[PDB]
Order: C-alpha cells, then structure tokens, then sequence
C-alpha cells in the first residue's frame, strides 16, 4: 500500500536535478528547461485511489505544474489533476467543471501526436485535464479524490481505458526554472 514508482524524464533541455528521496518523498530543482516530468506514485493506477500529498516546497519560476499525472493504454490517454502552477494555468478545450477536495476544477481536453510519418501521417494521444480554478494552498496534507474526476470526465465523454499504466503526483515544467518538494502516499 506504498508508493512504488518513480518517474524522472526530461527532453534534455537545461537542468533537471531530481532526487528520488526515501519513501514517498522527492524533490526537483530545475533551470532553463525544455519539458520535464518528475513524480512519485504507483506502477498501476486505479480509478479508486485517493492520492495524498504534502508539498513542502512549491516554487515554480515560470511555467510548472503540481499535478496528478497518469495514463491508460490502448490507445494511450494521459490525464491530469492540476492543483497548482506557476505563471501559466493550463487550459484546453473546455468541457465543464467538477468540485473535489475543497476545490473547483475546470475540465479540458488536449491532444498530442506521435512523430508524423514520412508522409505526414499522425497518430494522436489525448489528454484529460482537471485544473483547479485557483492555486491550491501547499504545505499541509492534501487529497485528490481521483474517483470524482474519473466520474466527471465520464459524464463529459472522457472515458479512460481499462488498461492502467503509471499514476504519479508530479512536478512538470516547460521552458522554466523552479523547485519543488513533495511527499506522496
């Protein structure tokens, strides 16, 4: 019943100094990055899991997100529950709203795609988002009741796969600097 997964990915831009701390704790310090994601969680996500965290440091300097992040497979769908951010509040195609864990979240979709073929053929992967309307306070224990997002998403036609991949409480950055320290359970 413990976290069992560590994600530390960068596109190779700038500096991402991620520390896989003991137990559920991690930290990141980053400088002049491209895109990166770091986080702790579980190798297999669940729609029933309540993700707990306590972010002792949330200090983006530019564009960064403090977000639940996971995927389901076949085809790959990414999802996010964004509790706090830096300069940029992530948005996309607006679907509606959900209230969870003391916050109100806007629901969006976005898309990405795999490298196009020689002929310009593309395969997409979609992202489901809940994004808090205002930044959540950090430094005390927080819950993300993921089922509430799963259910609201379903009501907007945003269905996840039965095939669960990683599920993490993440620090993500894009073209930015910052630091974070987060404990997950």
């Amino acid at each position: 019943a413990s976290t069992d997964y560590w994600q530390n990915w960068t596109d190779g831009g700038g500096i991402v100094n991620a520390v896989n701390g003991s137990g559920g704790n991690y930290s990141v310090n980053w400088s002049n990055t491209g895109n990166f994601v770091v986080g702790k969680g579980w190798t297999t996500g669940s729609p029933f899991r309540t993700i707990n965290y306590n972010a002792g440091v949330w200090a983006p300097n530019g564009n960064g997100y403090l977000t639940l992040y996971g995927a389901t497979r076949s085809p790959l769908i990414q999802y996010y529950v964004v509790d706090s951010w830096g300069t940029y509040r992530p948005t996309g195609t607006y679907k509606g709203t959900v209230k969870s864990d003391g916050g109100t979240y806007d629901i969006y979709t976005t898309t990405r795609y795999n490298a196009p073929s020689i002929d310009g053929d593309r395969t997409t992967f979609t992202q489901y988002w809940s994004v808090r309307q205002s930044k959540r306070p950090t430094g005390s224990n927080a819950t993300i009741t993921f089922t509430n997002h799963v259910n609201a998403w379903k009501s907007h036609g945003m269905n996840l796969g039965s095939n669960w991949a990683y599920q993490v409480m993440a620090t993500e950055g894009y073209q930015s600097s910052g630091s974070s320290n987060v404990t997950v359970w």
